[PDB]
């Protein structure tokens, strides 16, 4: 219950608007067809009527410190709750840019290009390099073990995309 599997290395991160995307991608894995575990922190934005926001910023903090990478929810949603400072999801992009960790931006129209009218802005000032992808389960986990395992070895910066091949290998 509190304990955590090590292969459950995956953080998901995502404006409340778009909860319905996340619900969708709960029913994968317990439906499996996704190959990944993941955890997200919802539970705490759910909580927050019975919290103090300072105690869900601590909460938050102490929650992605187990992070290894993330997946973020990329939509329109994402870049205005991301980039207004005060938001849930703006506190856990300002983490995710301090522990530098490598992102997966699932564009959840489809995109399988880059859309930075989806990422939001601090993710971007950062210079982080990324990957985007289109909110379909191969190409996620593709990313997962490749992007994001090359992420702190490349010298890259900013955001990148998967070419073509990538998605006709994977049969998408
Ligand atoms: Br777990
Ligand atoms: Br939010
Ligand atoms: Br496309």
């Amino acid at each position: 219950s509190n304990a955590m599997s090590y292969r459950n290395k995956t953080y998901v991160a995502f404006a409340s608007e778009d909860i319905k995307f996340y619900r969708l991608m709960e029913a994968w894995k317990a439906n499996e067809k996704i190959d990944f575990n993941f955890f997200d922190a919802h539970d705490l934005f759910i909580s927050r009527d019975t919290s103090k926001p300072e105690t869900i910023k601590r909460n938050l903090r102490e929650r992605m410190k187990n992070a290894k990478q993330v997946v973020l929810l990329g939509s329109g949603n994402t870049k205005r709750k991301g980039s207004d400072g005060v938001s849930f999801l703006a506190h856990e992009i300002d983490l995710i840019v301090e522990f530098n960790l490598p992102v997966v931006i699932a564009n959840l129209d489809g995109d399988r290009t880059v859309d930075k009218n989806f990422i939001p802005k601090p993710l971007l000032d950062s210079e982080h390099y990324t990957v985007s992808v289109s909110f379909q389960p191969k190409i996620i986990k593709y990313a997962l073990d490749n992007y994001c395992v090359n992420y702190y070895s490349s010298s890259n910066s900013g955001s990148y995309l998967y070419p073509t091949s990538v998605y006709t290998k994977l049969g998408l």
